[PDB]
């Protein structure tokens, strides 16, 4: 299961339109426990590629993002990339860009802002599996540190 807040959805949505007409990629940070993931911060790394529909894994930005997570004490949950005006789900060539074992790839459909399809796809060897997104009204009690 994956859980994120309204604010995170808003953050992803903002990043999506921000990147247009290019596609919007980046990472998701927060806490992962019981294999489940809670997105407490969206990491807009911006499209390190030049493609409009295909994404990059933002190599340099990865090092920046992990460096950030080490500062606050969070972990890497997965990544997300949104298509400009095209639907969700990973395409044949799009999926080939997955040089990972079975991470979480969120693909957002910005075909319409009235109904942007947001799902989390697990790209595995055997195939792609769907993870459902649960919303949280509030953040996980701020950065939390005594």
């Amino acid at each position: 299961m994956i859980t994120l807040t309204k604010k995170q959805m808003e953050e992803m949505l903002a990043h999506a339109r921000q990147a247009l007409p290019n596609e919007a990629c980046g990472l998701l940070g927060g806490r992962r426990d019981g294999d489940d993931r809670w997105v407490e911060r969206v990491y807009p790394l911006n499209n390190l590629d030049q493609s409009p529909e295909h994404f990059s894994m933002d190599p340099r930005e990865q090092l920046t993002a992990v460096k950030d997570m080490r500062k606050n004490g969070w972990v890497m949950l997965g990544n997300f990339h949104s298509h400009p005006a095209t639907p969700a789900r990973p395409s044949a060539e799009d999926k080939r860009l997955a040089f990972d074992p079975s991470l979480s790839y969120l693909i957002i459909s910005l075909a319409e802002p009235q109904k942007p399809v947001c799902k989390s796809f697990l790209i595995k060897k055997d195939g792609v599996d769907e993870e459902e997104i649960i919303l949280k009204e509030e953040l996980e009690h701020h950065h939390h540190h005594h």
